[PDB]
RNA sequence: CGCGGGGUGGAGCAGCUCGGUAGCUCGCUGGGCUCAUAACCCAGAGGUCGCAGGUUCGAAUCCUGUCCCCGCUACCA
RNA sequence: CGCGGGUAAGACCGCGUGGAGGCCCGAACCCACUUAGGUUGAAGACUGAGGGGAUGAGCUGUGGGUAGGGGUGAAAGGCCAA
RNA sequence: GAGAACCUUGCCCGCCGAAAGACCAAGGGUUCCUGGGCCAGGCCAGUCCGCCCAGGGUGAGUCGGGACCUAAGGCGAGGCCGACAGGCGUAGUCGAUGGACAACGGGUUGAUAUUCCCGUACCCGUGUAUGUGCGUCCAUGAUGAAUCAGCGGUACUAACCAUCCAAAACCACCGUGACCGCACCUUUCGGGGUGUGGCGUUGGUGGGGCUGCAUGGGACCUUCGUUGGUAGUAGUCAAGCGAUGGGGUGACGCAGGAAGGUAGCCGUACCGGUCAGUGGUAAUACCGGGGUAAGCCUGUAGGGAGUCAGAUAGGUAAAUCCGUCUGGCAUAUAUCCUGAGAGGUGAUGCAUAGCCGAGUGAGGCGAAUUCGGUGAUCCUAUGCUGCCGAGAAAAGCCUCUAGCGAGGACAUACACGGCCCGUACCCCAAACCAACACAGGUGGUCAGGUAGAGAAUACUAAGGCGUACGAGUGAACUAUGGUUAAGGAACUCGGCAAAAUGCCCCCGUAACUUCGGGAGAAGGGGGACCCACAUGGCGUGUAAGCCUUUACGGCCCAAGCGUGAGUGGGUGGCACAAACCAGUGAGAAGCGACUGUUUACUAAAAACACAGGUCCGUGCGAAGUCGCAAGACGAUGUAUACGGACUGACGCCUGC
RNA sequence: ACUAUAACCAUCCUAAGGUAGCGAAAUUCCUUGUCGGGUAAGUUCCGACCUGCACGAAUGGCGUAACGACUUCUCAACUGUCUCAACCAUAGACUCGGCGAAAUUGCACUACGAGUAAAGAUGCUCGUUACGCGCGGCAGGACGAAAAGACCCCGGGACCUUCA
RNA sequence: AUGGUUUGGCACCUCGAUGUCGGCUCGUCGCAUCCUGGGGCUGGAGCAGGUCCCAAGGGUUGGGCUGUUCGCCCAUUAAAGC
RNA sequence: GGUGAUGGCCUACCAAGGCGACGACGGGUAGCCGGCCUGAGAGGGUGACCGGCCACACUGGGACUGAGAUACGGCCCAGACUCC
RNA sequence: UAAUACGUAGGGUCCGAGCGUUGUCCGGAAUUACUGGGCGUAAAGAGCUCGUAGGUGGUUUGUCGCGUUGUUCGUGAAAACUCA
RNA sequence: CGCAGAUAUCAGGAGGAACACCGGUGGCGAAGGCGGGUCUCUGGGCAGUAACUGACGCUGAGGAGCGAAAGCGUGGGGAGCGAACAGGAUUAGAUACCCUGGUAGUCCACGCCGUAAACGGUGGGUACUAGGUGUGGGUUUCCUUCCUUGGGAUCCGUGCCGUAGCUAACGCAUUAAGUACCCCGCCUGGGGAGUACGGCCGCAAGGCUAAAACUCAAAGGAAUUGACGGGGGCCCGCACAAGCGGCGGAGC
RNA sequence: UGUGGAGGGAGCCGUCGAAGGUGGGAUCGGCGAUUGGGACGAAGUCGUAACAAGGUAGCCGUACCGGAAGGUGCGGCUGGAUC
RNA sequence: AGGAGGUAAAAAUGUUCA
């Protein structure tokens, strides 16, 4: 759930934080902790290319298992329920019975103890991972694979889930978070479940501070840059641009996406907007 | 420092010069409906955007002084 | 968190423990608000006196990266070897 | 000395004393030391010098680095991409600011010292010799295994049974492709219409034997598995090293105390010594000392950890290791590990206060060295607790087997090798960056005392300076400080600047409030010294006592040491937070919510950011961005995410 | 129905005609608006009115506790800020010794008045005044020094914007 | 008609620099005199004035508001000069 | 200790209690009663004369004297007012 | 414009050294209802429950005699009120 | 809205909300209120038995809890409906009725709010006082078909009617507004005003507590008679309709 | 026998102490530019909300909107008419 | 006796004492 801060300080007037609860454990498997290094928004060259990242509290990566293929039949048992500063979600620690150790997204409903399932057999419970073929339709799932063995790409964030309508042959259909309607294929795996600390978006930052340990560096607008900074920028006192709303590189507001994909005859029905 | 700008029946608005300026709504007058307004009928009536000048025949109409409430008047050092 | 009160159980109240905080005062440290001086300076941007922050979006060392219509910029058109 | 304010010596005085002391790094590069010099330099002079000349000087297995490890990042075989140039990047290889790794004390020189010497250690390697001593070949065991037939289950399919289905199938029905009878009606008749008997059942309907399809149950041979011994033989294993591989560790944040300790400091037993020409003070006073490391022992406080057996392939192969699962056995002042520190040893040494003469400085002798107290920002501690923002890798070490394997392990003694670079000197500065011997800047380590909360501030020790133009002189004037009658903001754009407030403990504290604050609100009182309460209380803890598992045990505890706080009484002064240090406060409005950020060098702000909000985009090598591309960031993320725009806590709202 | 305004109405145009709330505002020219408060006296400040030159709802509106080296106003205390200035010391200034620059500089035994003049004269005219040379001081002038005026214009650049 | 202080007109020196308003300090000058002084006329009874003439010796306040000059106001003054 | 006398009446110490919705503490008003007026009575209102009690004597405080003191025509102080 | 309601006259009436008015209190007012009210629509049933304090309490035996009741004593000053 | 292929029709899909018929003077609940089905958990009631305790009861100031709808917050969801809003229409004007759309909201989760014509405008408990008639639940019993919602007796409910009694009347009338007891809440003329000030609660909206000045001589309740109705029913009239002829326009 | 000694007093000091002063609050009123609503008023303006189905039945609560009555939505009541 | 639903669109006001 959500612990609301107490106003001692103006920075902690509203702000709240997680009532980590359905973790467990404060430390995390040392053979699964790949490392990280923050990248500051820049990329091979040196360059800013993702503006508003940098500075941010030092992390780990944990070797999440969103391939859950090798693994068909062989039960597991979830350990430990963990924090992951990578993601929003938490993360299950499950120790498969043939002594394998994985981390997974951990879904809502997930605690120590609870027997997870793998393959084509496997019963219709959270986090238990299986083929759409084998997912009947109704179902909530997360961790979908947009590929067979590409691995999971779909429904991670916490509190998200994939509503999954119906097979018609070999292409399923998915209503998505953002309720985008796409057909994936059968043989693409999903976790059964939606996911978990579903309370992370009522969390009220309360300070900067926060946000630069998470790791986001201020933005500035741009009416308040120069020009030669920013198309909205210039005029003697405030401004609304003076334009219409563009990009720092004037690219104006408007469908972005590459018409012409392969993705296209996939989708279905495009999210929506306003109504 | 300096520049600018539409006027028309009682009110509000239209109408650019083949030779008239007028038309709409409201208002007003007379009648009718009602026991007595509004809505109906009109014989309905109603004005020279003020004078000067046109090439004027004649200009509300075009041009200048005036006709004058007019949006913008702004010398930035 | 504990104790006590209270309750049907609570919410809640009090006492303690506990030691949070872009919390307070204030040295180092970092800044640079005011003022005086300097203004052929002691100094190509300082001194003195006060001043602000001072466990944090902190300061700092070492090493490294981004390069010119480009970088970087909590955005002043500021900085990129006076 | 030719020459002296400046050089040398001595004595005074003064300054710093979280530094103006001591040590390093970076940087500089010989500036270090000795000797000599003095036309340049030094803001004067100069006998001096960081200046000039010459000569000398830097000694390491353990320090800091390489030979060990990797991070960011860089180069980058091949490679990909790119018109060429080249951009990226894999494997790799570099790359400390980090990881790992063995030394401490004292002495010495004119200059070096954890480097040399002395003493005592430690870490790698090497050879020889010796001894315990396992092993191979001999022997010894642990051993376990392929053949056959007997039996329980695969049940080729010969088929057996059940269930389901109709390929075709008898009967009657609905009306019939058209036609063949009976019957009735219609444009004037014609080309039509209605009920039904047969034809075809175009098709559909309801009961039915049969057969043929599919599924399941059993199940011959075929075939899998347990006994029957040839064959506990062919075979394996049993020293040790063991990985370039597997696994574990290495391996990590921030804050916060508390406890135990230690250094350090203050005293003190004890030792040695002075009389510092003053009124008193000979021992009763005063001064000085009142030390000694690593390492080896021990293994305390504190902290941490279940163990044994079996099974298992998950860890590229194998594993006795790691995991995982099963059980059994334990909850232990048990065991193990870690570990400050105490104590012992190191140390019959070394060092020292001082004493002897010697006086350039060569030496020589050398006392006591117990008790407490206080007490760290250091150690235990990479701990413990808590929290979220969720906290490097690799080597190394350990282990596993794969593998190697006929010699090998361990111990002792002796003898040996331990490489390269740095090491002088300055290092908050006169030696670095600053054009200067520049009031600037420069990271880290030691952190004495008395007061004090304190690393502030004052004074001071050790130690180091008086830092390089001076001597004078009551001018104005300027600067910096100081004081000021009466008044008290009248000054002035403006209370700018100054002044004031300022500490501790008590009391008491408003509007408003987001109930946290406002608040140190405001506004007041006390504060010194002496005595007594007080041989008190508190802390500590000795002796003594008591208990015990007997030890580095515990409890208590006279004394001793330290130490407040308060009450009462008294004393003195103008004054008691006496100096230094050290909030001014209140009301109201505007702006911005706040902490922060900003125009290095005239603007710190109402500007930026901020959390929060809304909109838009993005379905994922996304969108966006750098790039010609590859590729990269985004993100080792996946719509509760990411990017962009505007707004900018919070409250009421956000109309057309 | 006194007056005043205008709840109300008519008409024209509009895509729609500014709602809540605020309002001489960091926005109000007129303007020191008017009224009130505070003051002895207040172009500032506070409150209020609304005749909004030219507020206005995320270029957010109206408020807001707390915060602010912000801005504005007031008050207590405090004071040399002032009435109104005096005194002391120190560092300079001054003197002696020593070293020893600088910007600047067409010259020079470089007066004042009233004039004249490229219209503001040390330098010209007519007069007046003035022994020569220094030292400390003040800063009225030398249109003083410094910087080939940044304002203005012309010419040319640069960067920025855009339905060039 | 004076004067040359206002707003201006001209654009004559100065754009290889003539620094601007207001205040502070220091003043100096003129008189077109605010006070003080002398006087004429008066619709000057007297007090007090009005107007004109002569007169520039001296004096000509402190505060609130405003950057302000100016102005308004407060108290005063012999007067609160231009 | 003090009183004439009991008692926090006062004091040192000790314990931490005491009062409050049955209205504490506060605010307002008021001298109380016998009685008076009204009213069928209950009740309501009132507190003049007369009589009893209390309190006060310019305001506030204080004691002294005395058997006895709010000591009107007594004292002390302070204050306001009036007068020399 | 025909006033028994105004003003005046007569006349009448109620009081009578008084008469009227005002003010205050009680009554009437069963209009805060104890005596002595009410709450469907007149004002009035809490939106409904739970339940604290409180109020209230079925049948019965015994006891206490607190309430209650009887009696007596003392007091209830005098004056008042009432009776004579 | 469509003519860019709507409406309609067929098929498929998504999603939300509400649950036709059953379903009513019916049932349950303290009230609010409760209606698709199933499961789970759970509360209350009624009858019968009379085994148990043995007046333990009733009410309940304050207090606490529950408390329709709207509303508020946060987060989802959002088909239909739909304040506001926008057009259209009507209208003298129409910020409305009507139409077309349509936001919040209605929905879910957790919480605030704490009101309503929250009404039976009727507080709770107990006892008694004529009956009739329906209906719901349960117990029994008698004709017996031994069929049996055939009837009766009784307890608990819920309705209609009707005595006595009560009531101003309307009406209530064994589910009292009767007869009586206990307890609580509330009233004391209408306005001002359930408003201000203060306080409490609340994010807010607002709620709770709760006046005074001033003002009126009434406000009110029930019922009667009339009148009236853009209420109804029945009936008439040159009233309309069906016709004929005129007036209004000319002159007099 | 003596300016003797208890003892007492003046004076002085101290506690308490009125008045006074300082301070910050509480509470009760008055005024207050402006401003809100309430009551009354001949005869004024705008509309017609309610009473008859008052011409959209009204009213309760809530919410929103609107010159004003008021309108609309949600839920509720009948103190609602016709059949 | 037995048995669906309807339509009238809007259309205001009324000085005096009474």
């Amino acid at each position: 759930g959500i612990r609301k801060y107490k106003p001692t300080t103006p920075g902690r007037r509203g702000a709240s934080v997680s009532d980590f609860a359905e973790i467990t454990r404060s430390t995390p498997e040392k053979s699964l902790v790949r490392p990280l290094h923050g990248k500051g928004g820049r990329n091979a060259h040196g360059r800013i290319t993702t503006r508003h990242k940098g500075g941010g509290h030092k992390r780990a990566y944990r070797v999440i298992d969103f391939r859950r293929h090798d693994k068909d039949g062989v039960n597991a048992k979830v350990a430990h329920i963990e924090y992951d500063p990578n993601r929003t979600a938490n993360i299950a620690l499950l120790h498969y019975l043939d002594g394998e150790k994985r981390y997974i997204i951990a879904p809502q409903g997930l605690k120590q103890g609870d027997v997870i399932e793998s393959g084509a057999n496997a019963d219709i419970k959270p986090g238990n991972n299986l083929p759409l073929r084998n997912i009947p339709a109704g179902t909530v799932i997360h961790a979908v694979e947009l590929r067979p063995g590409g691995g999971a790409k779909l429904a991670r964030s916490a509190g998200v889930s994939i509503q999954l309508l119906g097979k018609e042959g070999t292409y399923a259909a998915l209503r998505m978070p953002s309720g985008e309607i796409r057909r994936v294929d059968v043989r693409c795996r999903a976790t059964v479940g939606e996911v978990g600390n579903a309370e992370q978006s009522n969390i009220n930052w309360g300070k900067a501070g926060r946000m630069r340990w998470k790791g986001k560096r201020p933005t500035v607008r741009g009416v308040v840059m120069n020009p030669v900074d920013h198309p909205h920028g210039g005029g003697e006192g405030k401004t609304s641009g003076g334009r219409h709303p563009v990009s720092p590189w004037g690219k104006p507001e408007g469908r972005t996406r590459k018409p012409n994909k392969p993705s296209d005859k996939l989708i279905v029905r495009r999210r929506r907007t306003g109504k």
